[PDB]
């Protein structure tokens, strides 16, 4: 194969976020060489002299377009000195298999080919995230060094010629004109590494009687045709002996079916009304690269990803990696709830808050402070890889099911019943006129920054919410040293209750403003009842302290979460 180099006009908008470089499709189809800039941009962040001893790993979660972008990568990172990449079979690799393959073989990093839960297809999201050596995303530093040299880039390097097959498993050996050594391509299974880790993180037997044996648990696992399908049936069906039929949609499809990979009650609607019924006893979604989860019980229970990594939390060591590692710290997002709080505390291990998105998290799992984490945004994980794990949650959860021997249900209200209930739901009030917001936050914060601010007893029908604290969050991150300011509006009454501002803002289209709710209740019969009932005096005090309506002229959320 030969080397020829292509000359090329560098672009303005190649400006990688915390989630790699995310853009529509058609960007990438129609735009002379946007993605052969961005690789060569990757590729560049690389070293010349560790480009002969280095092994990408790369893979993605199925979209359309997947396919001649990795073809891509190939011919990109072969002309450009990489000794090899180790593919998961048909391009086929999910997120946090992408981490534990770093991982393992001890990788430079990875290229993931991902929009995460954004849609798929022609008229739908593309993007190429890259990982770094620790298996994790890559850090601040490293995004804009791409975001540097992807702005002022003048020629690429390309093998033209070269194009290798992803349906073979095995090794393929090709030759570059005048190079010494040869480029080797690495084609892997996309489940055997991923399940051999969790073979030695969970008791695979224990579960296998579970799912398989007497009592079986009927379980009800959909993975709306991305990435997770494959896995969910080697590892739940193959391996752990789930009658076939407990897998839905998963077989990987390049428009997901026609729809959004996200697994929220609204969207994963069909799910839902199947779990309705009665019939199983579990049930599960994931998103498009499977490192977010949605947990089912009976009938359709469901289980608010926060007061889920609690209950996994309020039995950790019922799961053989626990047991023989130590958890050595517990962690979560600001927006998400109180009910991880309420565990952590009981035990005199750290429990640390955070901004949103996985770095954070990231950091103290590699400053060895942090064992298990999770977020409101339907993700959980552990220090097991460096990205979230959506079946590793399924099954922790399946784990604690075994060896409790309660339905979903139980595990809640003897949760709830000996930790108090946070309850939690999240407004999502999408896209605003610019000017009301920016308002409205600065009135608060005034209004929460005063003298006689705290102390102040706020009430309507039955709880006396008398502010303890308040703020506007930032993080000073204790290992890269970073600091994040404005994070969120908080609204701290002293039981535990809070209200949660975040204005996600766009000088392109318009402003998000998010309102997130936890709401903390320990008396043995408050708690059994639904969350909007037991929440709304505190949603409405939320719109009177923000004067909501007033500035924006919005009544409802647009999603309810």
């Amino acid at each position: 194969v030969k080397i020829v180099t292509v000359k090329t006009k560098a672009y303005p908008d190649q400006k990688p976020g915390t989630s790699g470089l995310r853009k529509r499709v058609k960007v990438f189809q129609s735009s002379t060489n946007y993605a052969e800039n961005f690789i060569q941009s990757i590729i560049s962040t690389v070293e010349p002299a560790q480009r002969q001893e280095a092994t990408l790993v790369v893979g993605g979660d199925g979209r359309f377009y997947m396919k001649e972008a990795i073809q891509l990568i190939v011919r990109i990172a072969a002309a450009n000195g990489i000794g090899r990449l180790v593919i998961g079979q048909n391009g086929i690799l999910s997120t946090p298999a992408v981490s534990c393959i770093i991982r393992k073989i001890k990788a430079i990093g990875g290229i993931i080919l991902t929009a995460s839960h954004n849609p798929g297809g022609p008229n739908g999201d593309f993007g190429i995230k890259f990982n770094i050596s620790n298996g994790g995303p890559a850090p601040e530093a490293i995004t804009d060094k791409i975001f540097q040299i992807s702005k002022t880039i003048e020629e690429y390097a390309i093998c033209p010629d070269l194009k290798v097959d992803l349906g073979v498993l095995g090794k393929q050996q090709f030759d570059l004109e005048n190079k010494f050594k040869p480029f080797t391509v690495e084609i892997v299974d996309s489940v055997e590494a991923y399940a051999t880790m969790l073979r030695n993180i969970f008791d695979f037997n224990a579960l296998k009687e579970l799912l398989s044996g007497p009592n079986r648990l009927k379980i009800r696992i959909d993975a709306m045709h991305g990435v997770v399908g494959p896995y969910v049936k080697k590892i739940l069906c193959e391996e752990l002996g789930a009658p076939a039929n407990s897998a839905v949609n998963c077989v990987p499809l390049e428009d997901f079916g026609g729809h959004h990979p996200d697994p929220n009650l609204t969207y994963a609607a069909d799910l839902v009304e199947t779990m309705k019924s009665g019939e199983h006893d579990f049930g599960a979604a994931f998103d498009g690269d499977g490192d977010r989860n949605m947990i089912l019980g009976k009938h359709g229970f469901f289980v608010n990803p926060s007061d889920s990594v609690a209950v996994i939390a309020a039995n950790i060591f019922s799961i053989p990696y626990f047991q023989q590692t130590g958890v050595r710290g517990f962690a979560r997002s600001m927006p998400t709830s109180g009910a991880l709080d309420r565990v952590a505390n009981a035990t005199k291990i750290a429990l640390y808050e955070t901004p949103t998105g996985w770095k954070f998290f990231g950091n103290l799992m590699d400053a060895s402070k942090l064992s298990l984490c999770g977020e409101e945004s339907f993700g959980t994980g552990s220090d097991h890889i460096r990205e979230k794990d959506g079946l590793w949650a399924v099954l922790a959860w399946l784990s604690i099911l075994a060896t409790r021997k309660q339905s979903v249900e139980d595990i809640l209200k003897d949760h709830w019943h000996k930790f108090g209930r946070n309850f939690f739901t999240r407004y999502d009030y999408e896209e605003v006129e610019a000017e009301g917001a920016t308002k409205m936050m600065k009135d608060l914060e005034a209004l929460m920054f005063d003298r006689s601010f705290v102390g102040k007893q706020f009430s309507a029908n039955d709880k006396v919410y008398t502010v303890e604290k308040a703020d506007n969050f930032e993080y000073h991150d204790p290992v890269d040293g970073s600091v994040s300011k404005n994070q969120g509006l908080r609204l701290i009454f002293a039981d535990g209750s809070r209200i949660i501002f975040r204005l996600s803002g766009t000088g392109s289209a318009g402003a998000t403003i998010r309102l997130y709710i936890d709401s903390y209740e320990k008396d043995n019969a408050k708690i059994n009842q639904d969350p909007q009932v037991m929440l709304a005096p505190l949603i409405s005090i939320a719109l009177k302290v923000s004067q909501l309506q007033e500035r924006t002229g919005r009544t409802a959320p647009t999603v309810i979460t």
